[PDB]
């Protein structure tokens, strides 16, 4: 599939850097005939066929369509796509407020603070659940507020480079996303679905209480091997006034077996989250 192959700065003009990556860049940007503003997202091509540095087409064609299906509060609008002989160039739904890693370093949450940021996770990954579409990426760099600077701000997960459809329950791919985020079954290069997510919720939320990653080590090797392990305790400093409930949810999600973690219908209706 071939996107639009005019030069992205006839009708862009762009500021600041939003992020950075090994194979991405996102700016901000405008465009000139609306004044409209967005983030471009940069992706490098991979210049031959054996390479490894650049992204794979087919890589790039999956991520423009799954962004091109979906629409929901909770998650980002892709806008337009350009590309060029180096790059892919998705013009994308401008989030403005900072990454969720980022707010939560200047505060831990209180219950009330992270479930109302949780909910609204909740809800986008039980929107792309229903459409059969795994993340695969989620951790708080994915998860950017629109205004930082209200009581509850609004979210919305803005990264697709991993996501896959999951047409047959399970998909048979290395998924290379980031240790302390990762369910077991992708350290053990297991064949994956929509559970994988729900681990990942299990993390955040963990995190989002307490400012302490459950399963990080000194190194990458034993992160991966904690998490294969299941290897994490609710430290007593941390957690010492967090409701039972709170760590019941989180136990429930951070489970070895995918087929025995809750699923994003079970974490929406656990007596936690449950209104
Ligand atoms: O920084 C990143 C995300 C940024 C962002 C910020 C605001 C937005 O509205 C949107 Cl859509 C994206 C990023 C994404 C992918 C990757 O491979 C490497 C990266 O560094």
């Amino acid at each position: 599939t071939v996107f639009r192959q005019e030069n992205v700065d006839d009708y862009y003009d762009t500021g600041e850097e939003l992020g950075s990556g090994q194979f991405a860049v996102v700016k901000k940007c405008r465009e000139k005939s609306t004044g409209l503003q967005y983030a471009a997202k940069f992706i490098k091509k991979r210049r031959t066929k054996s390479s490894r540095r650049g992204v794979s087409r087919e890589d790039i064609e999956r991520e423009v369509s799954i962004l091109k299906e979906i629409q929901h509060p909770n998650v980002i609008t892709l806008h337009e796509v350009y590309e060029n002989k180096t790059d892919v160039i998705l013009i994308l739904e401008l989030v403005a407020g900072g990454e969720l890693f980022d707010f939560l370093a200047e505060k831990s949450l209180t219950e009330e603070e992270a479930t109302e940021f949780l909910k609204q996770i909740l809800n986008g990954v039980y929107y792309l659940h229903s459409l059969q579409i795994a993340h695969f990426d989620l951790k708080p760099e994915n998860i950017m507020l629109l205004d930082r600077n209200v009581p509850k701000p609004r979210i919305k997960i803005i990264d697709f480079g991993l996501a896959h459809k999951i047409d047959f329950g399970n998909e048979f791919k290395n998924i290379f996303g980031t240790p302390e985020f990762v369910a077991p079954e992708i350290v053990n290069y297991e064949p994956l679905g929509l559970e994988a997510d729900m681990w990942s919720i299990g993390v955040i939320t963990y995190i989002l209480l307490s400012g302490a990653s459950p399963f990080l080590g000194d190194t990458k090797q034993e992160t991966l091997a904690n998490v294969s392990a299941v290897n994490y305790e609710f430290e007593d400093e941390y957690f010492s006034n967090t409701s039972a409930l709170a760590k019941d949810f989180i136990r429930r999600l951070l489970v070895k077996d995918p087929k025995k973690r809750m699923t994003i219908q079970d974490s929406l209706q656990h007596p936690w989250i449950k209104p």
